[PDB]
DNA sequence: CCTGACTCC
DNA sequence: GGAGTCAGG
């Protein structure tokens, strides 16, 4: 473990040379406008690090910085590239992300720091970040020189690895997954995490307001039908509520005690009327603590923007999720958690939110895939690896009818039956299935002995292709629609992406012109065997674009 | 801290 | 099938 580097007073000439590993550290999980704790470059002239006072204030280290022919090596280059944007400087040339590098290799390593993406080709000149830092309220930034080398170690680490990894990206046909797809969105994604969406808190505190005068009316009720206090928010006591005192039907259980899911309590409304208003307490419940409570919490005051962070390299399938505040799970389906959405709105007067989602992406995805002709003929004029047992109780049907609609389904869809055998057969010979732009997920159980662990690897084989194929296509349609915007010099931007949906804010005299772009945009990202569909919708809130 | 609840795709 | 957050414990 040895290795010089220059801790340097002031930026110099070498240190700006056109390629380099670039750390610009930032500790804190939540980057928006978090402290950047310390810079280190790495590059042929050697190694340096860099207090970020004196860098970020060097009017040729922000050049450089901003300077895209100057090309940067890095890891999370999104974390970097918007606590730089909170700090007012633009960084430019990012040419490889060792993270998304990483993660497209595998998915299932859940490589989060440089030491772990080291730890796939053998190399260990470098720590853990939580071994540095500390972990809770032990979590510090260390002396400088403990800093200093671990940041250097970093630079160092990346830019050894930046070709061993491209290599094997390369041997995967991924290196065009990485370069021209996932690198890019990253920049796409660090410009909307940044915007933010503006929300009315006026209308979110009301609606908070009104929502726990309901809750108390709600929970009164619960108590008077029940003939007793208790916490209708404690599965445990709800538990004991029904199916001792009022001593309701079991029907299922968990390694805890008795179940109290939605599923459950539905199936014992012909018992008591108590069900259906716990149901309703607990949505109420979470609708309060999470989308009125919880929103607020997060709102930047100032400016009324709440700031998402988009996290790529986390799901198996390749989609992308959204952290505090998690914007991806906003209510829709009642029209009482729906009304949360009024609180979203455009960042500017005379703007209005946009809306288009894909129509069943993932179903024309599998019947492109399975090139099922029942299925494409459909699509040119079902969710559910579900079993007879999932279905009928899904559905509340009998298990008999339930298996029947399973076998009636293959039968007519016989193209999507030998997919379903074909996929899983591959991942059984292969190791790992893949998406249709190259993605990958590797499948070690799909061969074990035991029933289940085996089951629910051959569902992953037949769901991943799908979903992960779908998340492959609107990130293209992402990249597609940004420079498609940037060329039409429009002023309409992506606020969020919601798997199989984009939202955006504009002008309102842009609605005409997003009308006709958007979609196509987004129906011509890929062609496949069927047609892509997509609608949209617009309005002074993101409640009112449907 | 995990579990089980609600939320979305 | 894929996710995140919350209260309770």
């Amino acid at each position: 473990a040895k290795m010089a580097f220059t801790l340097a007073d002031r930026v110099t000439e070498e240190m700006l040379a056109d390629k380099a590993a670039l750390v610009v550290e930032v500790v804190e999980e939540n980057y928006h406008d978090a402290p950047i704790v310390g810079i280190a470059v790495v590059n042929e002239h050697g190694r340096f690090f860099l207090r970020p006072e004196t860098a970020l204030a060097d009017p040729q280290f922000v050049a450089w910085l901003g300077d895209e022919t100057k090309k940067k090596s890095m890891f999370d280059s999104k974390r970097a590239a918007v606590a730089l944007k909170w700090k007012g400087i633009e960084l430019c040339g990012v040419s490889f992300d060792l993270l998304l590098a990483a993660y497209l290799l595998d998915p299932a390593q859940g490589v989060d720091d440089v030491a772990a993406a080291a730890k796939m080709k053998q190399y260990e000149a470098v720590r853990p970040d939580e071994a540095v830092y500390g972990k809770g309220a032990k979590r510090a930034v260390p002396d400088e020189p403990v800093l200093a080398e671990h940041l250097v170690r970093k630079a160092a680490a990346i830019w050894e690895l930046e070709r061993p990894f491209l290599d094997e990206l390369r041997r995967n046909e991924q290196d065009r997954l990485l370069v021209e797809l996932e690198q890019p969105l990253s920049s796409i994604l660090a410009e909307m995490e940044f915007a933010g969406v503006k929300v009315d808190t006026k209308r979110l505190e009301q609606m908070g307001k009104e929502l726990a005068e309901q809750l108390g009316t709600v929970e009164q009720r619960i108590y008077e039908l029940a003939g007793q206090e208790f916490n209708i928010n404690s599965p445990k006591q709800l538990g004991v509520i029904l199916f001792e005192k009022l001593q309701l039907p079991v029907l299922k259980k968990t390694k805890t005690g008795y179940s109290t899911s939605a599923d459950v309590l539905e199936k014992l409304a012909p018992y008591h009327e108590i069900v259906e208003n716990i149901l309703h307490y607990r949505q109420l419940g979470k609708l309060q603590s999470t989308y009125i409570e919880g929103l607020l919490k997060v709102v930047r005051p100032a400016t009324k923007k709440v700031h998402t962070i988009f996290n790529q390299a986390l799901t198996q399938t390749g989609r992308l999720s959204s952290t505090e505040p998690n914007l991806q799970n906003i209510p829709i389906r009642l029209e009482e958690g729906r009304k949360i959405r009024q609180a979203f709105v455009p960042s500017e007067s005379d703007w209005l939110i946009f809306a288009a989602d894909y129509s069943q992406i993932e179903l024309r995805v599998l019947a492109h895939i399975a090139e099922d002709d029942n299925l494409m003929e459909a699509f040119r004029r079902n969710y559910g690896g579900i079993s007879d047992y999932g279905l009928a109780q899904n559905l509340n049907i009998s298990r008999k009818e339930a298996a029947e609609f399973i076998e009636r389904y293959f039968e007519s869809f016989p193209g999507v039956k030998r997919y379903m055998e074909n996929i899983v057969q591959e991942a059984k010979q292969k190791g790992y299935v893949t998406t249709l732009l190259h993605r990958r997920r590797y499948l070690p159980d799909i061969t074990s002995r035991n029933f289940n662990v085996r089951s629910f690897a051959e569902r992953m084989a037949m769901n991943t292709p799908i979903q992960g194929s779908a998340a492959d296509i609107i990130k293209k349609a992402m990249i597609d629609l940004n420079a498609r915007l940037k060329e039409e010099r429009l002023q309409a931007h992506l606020l969020l992406q919601v798997h199989d949906e984009l939202i955006l804010e504009a002008p309102k005299e842009e609605m005409e012109r997003l009308c006709r772009l958007v979609p196509e945009v987004m129906e011509q990202a890929v062609t496949l065997r069927v047609p892509l569909k997509v609608d949209y919708h617009y309005g002074s809130t993101w409640y009112d674009a449907k």
